[PDB]
């Protein structure tokens, strides 16, 4: 019984670890709902970096990771980026955190 439920792992704008550089290529043109996924904000509840373009710069806004999942509306359970971005994209990014309320509508990926 091969139960193949592939929900994320790599999504055509999903990165998990990488820098400013190939964040400079894909937040190139944007202002406003670029996600990707970086490092350099690991330590409390949060490993990888969901670096959001706010009127023309890449500012880091960490996920609740905790240990290594996804759930920042959601009790650590939503597990996907993939569906922890259809729910948050589709509705308001102050349910992440209320300081800024876009909404990821424009990532990018190199061409």
């Amino acid at each position: 019984g091969m139960n193949n439920n592939m929900s994320l792992q790599d999504a055509e704008w999903y990165w998990g670890d990488i820098s400013r550089e190939e964040v400079n290529e894909k937040l190139r043109d944007t202002a406003d709902g670029t996600f990707l996924v970086r490092d350099a904000s690991t330590k409390m509840h949060g490993d990888y970096t969901l670096t959001l373009r706010k009127g023309g710069n890449n500012k880091s806004i960490k996920i609740f990771h905790r240990d290594g999942k996804y759930g920042f509306s959601d009790p650590l359970t939503f597990n996907s980026v993939v569906e922890l971005i259809n729910h948050y994209r589709n509705e308001s990014l102050a349910q992440y955190n209320p300081k800024l309320d876009v909404k990821l509508l424009y990532p990018v990926s190199k061409y």
